[PDB]
């Protein structure tokens, strides 16, 4: 109970999965301070999951333990602990990629199922590794159990990495949708850019004003804004950019800043 | 960690916003007892948000701190702390209106961003004031930091108030939909009324029996009931009144009690 | 705060209901460790609720208190406490049936509303017994208040039980859908079966491979798998079996194992 353990998944909210994972954790670490991020990441989207954990890592105190489980390839992908000034407990499938931009890494461990089972006492399922591997590992780490006790160290440079950088051709960026929020605001992977006056969505016949807040255009109008995530956000004031553009996470857009 | 801090937002559940706000809070107040109400208030509905906080305030113990963030007009609206036998930490946009029916107010403070930034250490975003202003203020207040330290007192009668009272013309009430729940039950702003035998929805050709519970009519039938909120509830037994009537929050209905 | 109190409901996430119930609980038991399972059980589905509590009970430590509220028949159904090596606080409507497979029961109590009101102080509503009866009873039990103090013992064999066993005709099972998760994976009430090589959905013209993980078939293909729940799961790799089969909880399917 010294540090927080955060949870990010695509498991969904209807059913037992999250509760099972939490009770498994609290079994091991009864004083754990378990903080939900989301369990509503778009199904199997390791990209959107990575974005979400990135934002939470940026604001968490050092020593925080982050459990992330978006795991379509569950089965012989590795389960890993990344040990840094913060911890990540994640499938080795590139989920760690964005949060890793903000963590100084000391070491990486592959979790050994046999050694986890020692601590839990129950059969490791083929598919629900949040309950049987990742949650327990997070709880154990926060309890002061060294990853060496349930895993073995592996090279930091061996882990799966997502391709997340945007492309630029001349004055045209080719940007990827990395997150869409419940408003339908659309987050694109452009960061560290000088603020423009205009953002052109070349594929859509739209030249959007770049403004600080939604209420600086009429209701129903589309704009671009900084948002709170240090990327580029496209929004409809009191509406859904995602619906109007018919875009989804992973879609690429041609974008010019003017 | 002496009193509860409740959270009510329209931020949604898919993404990092709620987790960011929580970790920001726990940074400041590691022992905070943070209780989620909802983050699924209808987008930008200050009215439905106010209703939801009203119901939670009614059942919370004195000293409880209520953070509410439904903030379409974020940008030069004020961020305020209402100091009473309970606290409200809200945008000055009328969200406080219904909960204020149940709080004895001592004083009101405008939060000064510059003074909050002193405590957090990070740049205040243009749009995510839950993370950068409201959550921190709630955490600070519960930690025993006086609002005077990060704000300045303003008159209680200067704050934005929602128009929430129903209208009556003769024997006809003109009622507003203030909440629709996940069942599609429809809550109308009529309170403190003598229970009728019948509730006529004049616009809809319906004369509904007023009954204590859903199971007192056949499945699929519509009724009116008291519910648990001290308003008037319209429901379909095992169905959705909202869908059948095609109504939304803010819609007005002509209603007669017989 | 010695043991966990878990919460499973169909109340939904949009609105005040869950927050009200939690603040009522924490009023009574300020140190309660309240663990959300789900509030997104399919409306009024006592069957799916029972499944969800079953899975959480299986992984909770002894002494855990489980509050379950899926209560379409609220009104003269009983409110009960099941006292065992774990506790259940539930409507007497068969919600307890699946979790009871995993609990050694000592005694059962009917909650007496008048005696609960002694402890809460407020009027018991006709419909929101989570806030006014079940949550308080859970909080009180975890606080060390004996059920005898707010109820009266009743025979364990008098409580409502769901019919949950599958039927078999020759080599054909008639299985019921007991849960559908957020992926659209479909859980059928077949347990304790020898793993087949093939699962035929006789009604659908499908002969599915039985495999350990989703990624063992092409994307879009349907399979059967063990899952993590000790039942039988039907899934589309990276899709929705529920949508493809057009099935809902309670639907019955003819199924042959080959
Ligand atoms: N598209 C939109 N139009 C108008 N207001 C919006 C909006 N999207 C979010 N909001 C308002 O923004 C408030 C704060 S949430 C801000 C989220 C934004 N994407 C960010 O990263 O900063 C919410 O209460 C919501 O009502
Ligand atoms: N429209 C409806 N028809 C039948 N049962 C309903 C219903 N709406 C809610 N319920 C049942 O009510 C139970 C308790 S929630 C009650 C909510 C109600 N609006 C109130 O304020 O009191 C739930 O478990 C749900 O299954
Ligand atoms: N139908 C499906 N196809 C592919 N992957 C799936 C899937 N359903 C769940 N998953 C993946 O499974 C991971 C773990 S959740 C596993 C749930 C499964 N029903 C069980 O009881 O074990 C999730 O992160 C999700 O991305």
């Amino acid at each position: 109970g010294s540090h927080m353990i955060t949870l990010t998944t695509d498991f969904g909210l209807k059913g037992p999965y999250v509760g099972e994972m939490k009770v498994a954790m609290l079994r091991i670490n009864p004083n754990a301070k378990i903080v939900d991020v989301t369990h509503s990441v778009t199904r199997h989207s390791i990209l959107e999951g990575s974005f979400v954990m990135e934002q939470v890592v940026k604001y968490s105190p050092k020593g925080t333990v982050h459990v992330g489980v978006i795991d379509p390839g569950v089965g012989e992908r590795r389960a890993i602990v990344i040990e840094g000034d913060q911890y990540l407990v994640v499938p080795d499938n590139g989920l760690a990629t964005l949060p890793l931009k903000h963590i100084k890494v000391k070491s990486v461990y592959e979790i050994i199922p046999d050694k986890i089972r020692k601590f839990t006492g129950w059969e490791i399922s083929s598919t629900f590794h949040g309950r049987d591997i990742f949650g327990p590992a997070g709880a154990l780490i926060e309890k002061g159990i060294h990853p060496e006790e349930f895993g073995r160290e592996i090279p930091v440079d061996s882990i799966v990495k997502l391709n997340v950088e945007p492309r630029k051709e001349g004055d045209v960026w080719i940007l990827k949708v990395i997150y869409i929020d419940d408003f339908g605001n659309v987050i694109l992977n452009l960061e560290n850019y000088e603020k423009p006056r205009t953002v052109e969505l070349l594929d859509f016949n739209l030249r959007l004003p770049y403004l600080e807040t939604y209420g600086l255009v009429e209701k129903g109008e589309m704009l671009a804004l900084p948002g709170s995530h240090d990327y580029l956000e496209i929004a409809v004031n009191m509406g859904s950019a995602a619906e109007r553009l018919n875009v989804k996470v992973g879609d690429e857009l041609r974008v010019r800043l003017l």
